[PDB]
């Protein structure tokens, strides 16, 4: 929202692809692919006596 | 593309918010909402005495 506001010309960094980012700013190609996904604590397998 | 090549001057229609095409035109705000599933035959698990 700053780079839409003129204060900086071009932000550089982990500024990553959003649908409403791209209406308002004009990225370039990907130069790294990522994705969210869900880190969680190992843990076992089995349930209860049950 | 024949929107970007001003053919047309609105595609009205199924038209889905992909980060290219977002890129290329302008859309709207969602006026619907979508998103991709996968659909497949479901589990006929029989029961019989046979
Ligand atoms: C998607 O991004 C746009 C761009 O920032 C958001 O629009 C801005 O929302 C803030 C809310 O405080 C306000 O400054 C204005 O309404 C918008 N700024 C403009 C037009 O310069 C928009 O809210 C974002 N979408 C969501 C769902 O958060
Ligand atoms: C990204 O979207 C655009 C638009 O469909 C595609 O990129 C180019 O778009 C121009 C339109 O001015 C066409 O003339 C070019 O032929 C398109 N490039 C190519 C290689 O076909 C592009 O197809 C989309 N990206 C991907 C990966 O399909």
């Amino acid at each position: 929202n700053e780079v839409v506001a003129d204060n900086f010309d071009v932000a550089v960094g982990d500024i990553t692809i959003v649908t409403n980012r791209t209406r308002y700013v004009d990225f370039t190609q990907p130069f790294i692919e990522s994705g969210l996904v869900v880190v969680a604590p190992v843990k076992e397998a089995k349930s209860s006596p049950w």
